[PDB]
């Protein structure tokens, strides 16, 4: 059982130790298409590339590429796409995503600025009066509603396909609460947060996957998947303490590098799945 597990880790310190076996068992794969010179002005950081196997290709003749991927957890049956907070020059093709994968929703992990540096664009509407138009992908963008408080806010959008004037809802589910520096002292607000999407449908099989973002789409995006797919295989295997985080996040390491960049974020993603699990018990 991972609970003592845990105490196991904690008491010896170890966390640092097993963060290291974890980068290196993890998968390596090509990143071809993400280091070819015409996408250097679609990455935000040059050593955060989607996999060619998993990337998510945009349907525009031209130029398909975008940095994100899909994560496919076939025992769960659950999906997700991870992305990095999208460039000044990619909000376009960041809802252009949206739009063909049938997202229902989008979570958002980050503040626009943090440390005083922008770690994305601010690619949704303020104001409901002054909507966004992104005129290389032809799409509109309406603020419908918003609900804030303390830990997160919840947005409701229209998507609109100025092409087949076809219109969409989209959640917009941003939790602005995750510090500068390290994680949250405790899972609790997190936790409320993750239920909130899971209650919204955005997470079910009915839509596209979720699209889940940060700054690079690796360190708290992979928190937020890592927690939510432990939590559902505890629901759904005959025995719940069968269900191995580090494996589970080495599964999840196949389809994109990186995710959980920190022995803080790892300790925080047992935290979360010890706490959630006494929600669902
Ligand atoms: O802050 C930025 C702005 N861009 C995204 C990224 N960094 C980058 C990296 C290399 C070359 C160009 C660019 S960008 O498109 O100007």
């Amino acid at each position: 059982e991972m609970e003592k597990e845990f105490e196991q880790i904690d008491k010896s310190g170890s966390w640092a130790a097993i963060y290291q076996d974890i980068r290196h068992e993890a998968s390596d794969f090509p990143s071809r298409v993400a280091k070819l010179p015409k996408n250097k002005n679609r990455n935000r950081y040059r050593d955060v590339s989607p996999f060619d196997h998993s990337r998510i290709k945009l349907h525009q003749e031209d130029n398909d590429y975008i940095n994100a991927s899909l994560i496919k957890m076939e025992e769960a049956q659950r999906s997700y796409i991870l992305t990095q907070g999208p460039l000044p020059n990619t909000v376009g093709h960041f809802w252009e995503m949206v739009w063909e994968q049938k997202s229902r929703g989008v979570v958002m992990l980050n503040r626009v600025m943090e440390k005083g540096s922008l770690k994305c664009a601010q690619y949704w509407p303020q104001k409901e009066e002054k909507e966004m138009i992104f005129e290389d992908t032809n799409l509109k963008l309406t603020l419908i509603s918003e609900d804030i408080k303390s830990y997160y806010t919840v947005r409701q959008l229209e998507l609109e396909n100025l092409t087949t004037q076809e219109t969409r809802e989209i959640l917009h589910f941003h939790y602005t609460t995750w510090p500068d520096f390290g994680v949250p002292e405790s899972p609790a607000s997190f936790l409320n947060f993750l239920f909130k999407v899971r209650e919204s449908g955005s997470l079910s099989p009915e839509h596209g996957p979720v699209v889940v973002h940060c700054s690079a789409g690796i360190g708290r995006s992979g928190t937020f998947c890592l927690a939510d797919t432990c939590l559902l295989l505890m629901d759904k295997r005959k025995d719940p303490s069968s269900v191995d985080i580090k494996k589970v996040l080495l599964e999840m390491r196949k389809f994109r590098m990186g995710l959980i960049q920190t022995a803080d974020q790892l300790r925080f993603s047992y935290l979360a799945v010890i706490e959630g699990a006494k929600f669902i018990m």
